[PDB]
């Protein structure tokens, strides 16, 4: 009767940053959006929908973002008789006894001859940044964690935290009331999103439905097991084939967590990463080698390890300069064995700002 | 036209969930969507056509999936004068003195404005919420089983026959009266759409043109070959090349009938899918192997064969995951082996199990 | 001209399946379109133009189909008052002072709201049988065979006469009166198309304009030779260019005659198809061997040669199957070797019987 | 006397096939263009503007093809105001005391409703209905040769020529009134379009700043230097960057000329070609073989020598037949050998006679 | 807030030539193009809206391209109310009660059915140059400099500054009045457009606000550090990652300079350009060689070292010419040698000098 999930209880909360993991086919894209055209008709705001991929944009049914049956929901008795045509892809509807029409055109919703939506994608909006968009409260990322099973091969874009961010001033030019909604059919670990927020997924945070940070909430939806009808014959004909039952709760099976170990001696090699310095130590055992990631907040006790620098203005004294050429051939493998689970971290806090590093300037990895 | 085949006898059984197979030509879909009509436009019904591959329904000729000769047949007595508007794909008509349009825009069709026909396909399946669907009584699953003559390469989805329950469970929001019809041109093993039904198909089923199982009916129509006028040129042509005449009587053809023996010896790896668990046993043979897909129930006497498990959650302890990438190269040969005739099964029924293992994870 | 070919002759003879070949330039197109507007305009019933590749609609003229010169010349005088809107795609005229229009959208062009002709591709209609064009008299195949001078690469359907028949069935549900017309630029052999018919192109049929049989008839054009105006500096470039010249004669330019010869060894293999066998004999000589193609009605003589059987259900006894995997294994090189002339046939009889097998099954070309 | 370019000399002359060569800058399609609308306005006549590629017609602003200051320069007082829309192409004024409007849209332009110019592209230049173009007295082919700078990778049309001829058939249906221009930004040799009309390119022809053939005639336009105003910071600019300086002179700055000898001995393969043998020759020299490519009307004196035709129906005799995928082999080396400079040709005439040769089977694959 | 930068000042100076460098944020777009609706509006004038690759264009907004508040800061009080539909991209606006109307259609921006803003990109600027734009005053270049991290795989356009200046001609015919803004959110050395300008960048000349050339102004906007809302979420989550804080004063991190050396001894090869000589002389070192690029004024002493020539006119007797097979035998690794620095330069002058070589020639 009721819709599961509501994007209320995030709201509530001081923080206008929230992540919503899971629980696919609940609607969260529903609701996230249902909730916002109460602003969007009438505040004279507007909303921006973001994919990753600008393959997904295409494929998406832009006429059908905005449906009726949402607006009667979310307007219910206020909601006036709708008489859409599809032809023309246009909705005319009257809300107080006031007549309002919806046209989607091109990758625009026009809500009464004004734009309400804007459609546009990771990997096309980063290439441009002189647009601007001039009223927009919310911005929504849909499937922000790549689900292998949906796209067999899904390349997350390079150093891709950092241009949402940027794309972030874009779209927010210096706003007060801006809201940022990440939406997630599948939750695990090793994704740059997590690495950017610095959240670490565990199955005691999975338990517990909400879980607070300090810039952001993330909040767990997972959907009720519900006693199924065995009369029916599609609902037996389902629980007959189990990929099918197991479908429903695939987002939260696997998290990806990754191994910690503590190593005393000093790493191979030091690279100078945000105030800090990253290090790699490898211990040698009879079937190969185990590696070791660790963080280290200053040099003292390490003379000899040699450094690498990232960053140019940051190089000082005998620190050699890290170019796009030379972070391949000392990190191309070190980053391979990142990406699995084949090392060991010192503590969670590491990994996280190991994976801010690594997802930074990773690339390619393609047939390699 | 209807005057062969109607779906009646499938409607008046209790079961909802009909396969049809057999009887190309016949318009079995003509008659599924002929009887429909009479809830579409007065019960507040729609209706939601199912192609497996996008290109099938963008060529369909959406404007005459509903033709008058159809509207006269089904309506009769009711139907008046009928008024058809081509260029504006409109059709007037009126039914107990009353006056309706039918029109058809873009992928869908209206009975008065309101939408009774969806026109949507497998392939695109994904990605369709259920609120743009409102009201669907009927699904119609046609040309459901691949044609070998009819198109040269036509690969079944992967997974598909999931892909199609997750659209069932989208389009069907707990609806109670709820129809799919599967209507098929052509009937054989292996594909997955007789997997997931758990349906194996048999001359003896075939001879009987009625099959009931629990969930669902399947039927099976065959149209007795017809005497063909001499007189007319193209049927004069078709009689001259023999590849056309074979394509009149090629539904049941071929069955794809699979080998069966049976293995004493115990399997040589096992993976575990659907609560249970499945083996491959090889015996050695002079020329090569020899081999044979078994199931069990159990693993009673298997103490110490490896088991790979498809789902992490449901994984423990010596099990080891089996993901996509790890599966390929494992799994690779035996899978060409399945589709191939070329291994040994110990029964229908396993073959059946193993048909929902191979389809639901295979790869070209 | 317009006047140079009309279908006329073609339509006062029983058949009503025709081949027209040769001759372009000549308005074959132009011809038989005009033939039918008496009846797509007041007859109700509509044609379809046919084409093979997807391709060619795609890039095909929609708007240009018919055309005021078209509507004159076929109606004259009864012609009234044209005016035409280029930017919407809409024609206005009036026939014994009754006004009309035609409109052309998507792959559809309709007359007073009534749809007239469909535009459908032969490679996209198989994917497609359960379509419905209600009321369709005339059938177009058009550059039915293929041209490799306008187009480099270009690949016929596999099995693909078996498509069109199966598109002719689909089409023409029902109705006594249809007709069929097929139109090439280019006449050769080896065509799926010449197989499916059954006829085999020579240069004797070529000098008789027409040829009749069973099922339909073939009439070839070729342009008359004309007068060429030297005092146009235009017509005196182009005689100096010679591939410019050459193209209007390019459509009887090789017919592809294979070779014959017979030989009296039993083959190494049989295929059982059309109730018959057919049968490959190798001959070897010094250079190195020498291919006979040959069908055989009976198996008396043959006893312990291996039989493939193309068709599951007929299959029997000792008679292999042949899957596809399998015939790629035994007849690739085989079909190599026919579609190139270098295999011997028996008869022109026994080759047009080859060539259906072959085309039935030819494999797809590697890309 | 006139630095300004007009095409009233080409047009005095009897002939009806222009080629313009060189001048870019000077407004050669400005003035092609502004001389004809006095013919399309009051004469019922369309003109068709032809482009290689349709990448170039697509950029092409199709509205500013006729712009105000054209009408005003030819028209001149007699012109009236021009209250012109530039939202929806629709251009507004009055000629002789009567209104007037010009409308563009698509690939057409519209004058009283009435279409006089054609943008059309060879490359779409296919399946184009003759009853489309009722009356076309003006094509203009504008550049027409293909200039290294402007494009890095720029590809003539296979077998161009004959797809060119065809369309000016299509096009013109016997019209004694039918004029052909070609406007060139750069001449140089070795183009199938040099090859089709017959033309050689040679400095004295460029010197001689008209020229006359059978069929067209061909007029080189060079613009004179014009002393640059330093004043410009952008001139300035210019002028350290020397690589744009060169470019206004750049027409004629390669034409490509072919290395010419004559060799007495008999060649080695023989091919039928327009009623005529061609034949290649190799002198052995001590770094390798020398090739001459000669011409020869008649067979005498070459008795045993192989001939291939490229045509089944004229072949005959001895002759061996070659086929389109046979061809390429036996003369791809030979091929590749003429269209860089290093085969010696027995005199210009033959030249142009194997360039329409290998225009037409000249082929590219992968 | 306030906009740190504004035009006057470039406008005030005489030069017609600006290049604006860092300051990302800023609103360098937003204020040359709100500078220029006086003109544009009232004195029957144009502009060109310039981006290297046509990709960048398509992306762009022509609707937001002109803003009601970039309306409201430059006329303000003088600006009445406005009422504009988005659906059609109509903006409807009184000025000195004087109505007035700008519709964006496809790449152009028409103000009173009188076209503005023109949107063309470089890539495709150089196919048609036919087209004729007949009263243009202002050609804006945004994002001029490529930046590495915005953007995985760039390309400056071959031969780039030559393309931009033919374009510069085409668009500006005879027209005294005429104004280049070149606004680049990074500055770096090895691209074409100091190159070609002839400027060389300098940590100098970074610390100084403003350098002066003869044929143009340069002009470098650093955004001030400014005390950032730890209120805010998204500004603290910024602040985490490093790579995010770093984007706003990357523009001025590393201007890629490089290393200077003399060699006496000759080069090994000879290439004439602009009438001077560039020659690359090779010293052998255990490790491997050691190269410097070096300019000579002239011949002298050098009299059988092998010289390329790149234009065939000004080609002469010995020299040799140098074709696009020749220059990727003799000059690919060369040209590999001098993206990176691996080389040594003579002085700075003679950076610039190998700089118009490279890049006029340079392939990929």
């Amino acid at each position: 009767s009721n819709e599961f999930w509501t994007p209320k209880r995030l709201l509530e909360t001081d923080d206008r940053i929230f992540l919503v993991v899971g629980g696919r086919g609940v609607g969260k894209t529903f609701n996230v959006t249902g909730e916002a055209l109460d602003d969007l008709f009438f505040n004279n705001v507007s909303m921006v929908y973001l994919r990753r991929l600008g393959v997904e944009i295409d494929e998406l049914e832009k006429n059908n973002f905005i449906t009726e049956e949402m607006l009667r929901v979310y307007f219910g008795n206020r909601f006036s008789d709708f008489n859409a045509d599809e032809s023309k892809q246009i909705m005319r509807f009257s809300i107080d006894g006031a007549i309002h029409e919806i046209k989607a055109i091109r990758n625009k919703i026009f809500f009464d001859d004004r734009c309400i939506v804007y459609f546009i994608a990771l990997s096309r909006a980063g290439h441009v940044k002189s647009n601007n968009y001039p009223d927009v409260k919310y911005l929504v990322f849909d499937e922000v964690i790549i689900d292998r099973s949906i796209m067999p091969n899904a390349r997350y874009i390079r150093n891709e935290f950092t241009v949402l961010l940027n794309l972030i001033e874009t779209i927010k030019r210096k706003r007060e009331d801006f809201y940022l909604f990440m939406l997630s059919n599948v939750g695990e670990n090793f994704n740059p999103i997590f690495a950017g927020l610095g959240y670490y997924l565990t199955h005691e945070d999975i338990k517990k439905g909400f879980v607070k940070r300090e810039d952001y909430c993330v909040q767990f939806v997972e959907n009720k097991q519900e006693e199924l009808n065995m009369t029916d014959p599609f609902v037996r004909l389902g629980a007959k084939n189990r990929d099918f039952s197991n479908s429903k709760t695939n987002a939260f099976e696997n998290i990806r967590t990754p191994y910690f170990k503590h190593y005393g001696k000093k790493p191979k090699l030091l690279v100078k990463y945000d105030r800090q310095y990253l290090g790699i130590a490898e211990r040698k055992i009879p079937s190969g080698l185990e590696y070791y990631y660790q963080v280290y907040k200053t040099l003292d006790g390490l003379e000899n390890i040699t450094v690498f620098n990232n960053n140019f203005d940051t190089l000082m004294e005998d620190e050699v300069f890290l170019e796009e050429t030379q972070l391949k051939k000392k990190f191309k493998t070190y980053f391979e064995l990142f990406q699995q689970n084949m090392v060991y971290h010192e503590s969670p806090e590491t990994f996280l700002e190991w994976s801010k590093f690594v997802y930074a300037l990773k690339l390619e990895h393609h047939h390699h």
